[PDB]
């Protein structure tokens, strides 16, 4: 992406190096008290909750090139006790104290803009889901998801849509979901082959899924109009 | 109110952008309205709506002042997500602005700009915060951490229990009775006069523990009214 790029740049500009993460590394815990704006360039990210009883909780996943931040921009106060946990293989990060963040784009509105409309697409991304959840239930956020790994990492292909997935990555991903992918699978909406995973129909995942679909028009039209 | 809600009402009205009265089932922006504005709730109740190609309206989420919901992008000004905005207290005041018109206005002050950058965190992380109670006490938690949500905001120290001051027109705008019977049952919500109380706030933290932790962060004063 040509905003994300000039953000990367701008970063590196004003002496922000970038910072290589592996899997399972954390780019920060919840009990740093120092909150931060993570740019995660490349590489995949999940952000996890810590139950009291030890349970990990995934709950949102980030692609780079994305902004995560752990403070409130205004006053410096904690967003809550999260964990930003890496599951790529390698993830690229530029780690940016809060207090920096406010300089940075003070001094441009450009990317300030830029991390706003950020945040203005999460807020729509999980309304679109919610949406999408509430008129089909557990049909609605399955196809959802599964219209994301499809306009993200999907690609023409004979046999359909194929996934751009390392199967590392897949896996990484429960008796009413083995329903609702096997009526997937019987109507060959999906596959199994060469074990891969294709999609073939997009217009069923829109179906029930079409708030989130609404979401990439508006939100991401370049990847919407590369599928359709 | 906040501090900084009150700064941004004095901020709009020096720009020459005057107050509107929206009484109850008013839109103060459907979905079907070419125009994006950026809505400053500053005082009532709004709820975020979708009509769908049947026909059927979906609740999406509930704003009270002051607060900030915009309908557009900041940059391209274009739709995030074709919502209606709907006022659901008796009446409620609110700021109607173009975003263009935004744009020029957080420009010369960055004070008011990180306000408006402030409000998406609070409703991003107060969906992170409402998804992982659900994810884990499935509608137990979604309904304690409703519940939570209105005792903290709406609840009095009576010795009968929290009284939930919402005026009857809000109380009720709400096939799981099972839940309202749990809790009806366990001393948890009480009706004593024809109105809500609380008899027991730790069922609701409890199950609603994210949120909880939200309220403690994003409204501490309100948070530690009732600890
Ligand atoms: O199941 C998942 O892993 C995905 C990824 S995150 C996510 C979300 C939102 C972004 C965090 C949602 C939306 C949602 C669905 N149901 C809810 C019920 C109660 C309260 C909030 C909810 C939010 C769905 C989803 O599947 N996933
Ligand atoms: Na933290
Ligand atoms: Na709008």
């Amino acid at each position: 992406n040509a905003q994300a790029e000039e953000f990367k740049k701008y970063l590196e500009t004003n002496g922000i190096k970038p910072k290589q993460f592996h899997k399972k590394e954390l780019i920060f815990n919840q009990w740093d008290p120092q909150e931060y704006c993570i740019f995660l360039y490349d590489g995949i990210t999940k952000l996890t909750s810590i139950s009291e009883n030890g349970t990990i909780m995934n709950l949102q996943y980030y692609k780079g090139a994305f902004v995560i931040m752990s403070g409130f921009i205004d006053t410096e106060t904690s967003v809550g006790y999260y964990n930003l946990e890496v599951i790529s293989e390698q993830a690229t990060a530029y780690v940016i104290k809060i207090n920096e963040l406010k300089e940075l784009l003070s001094k441009n509105l450009t990317h300030f803009f830029y991390v706003f409309q950020t945040l203005q697409k999460q807020v729509s991304y999980s309304l679109a889901k919610f949406n999408d959840f509430s008129i089909n239930g557990k049909l609605g956020s399955i196809c959802g998801q599964l219209l994301i790994l499809t306009y993200v990492y999907g690609k023409e292909t004979p046999d359909g849509i194929k996934i751009t997935l390392d199967n590392l990555t897949m896996q990484e991903l429960s008796s009413a979901v083995s329903r609702i992918i096997s009526k997937l699978k019987q109507e060959k909406v999906i596959v199994y082959k060469n074990s891969c995973f294709y999609v073939q129909n997009l217009d069923y995942l829109k179906r029930y899924a079409p708030k989130l679909d609404e979401w990439f028009y508006l939100a991401c039209p370049a990847t919407w109009g590369k599928l359709n």
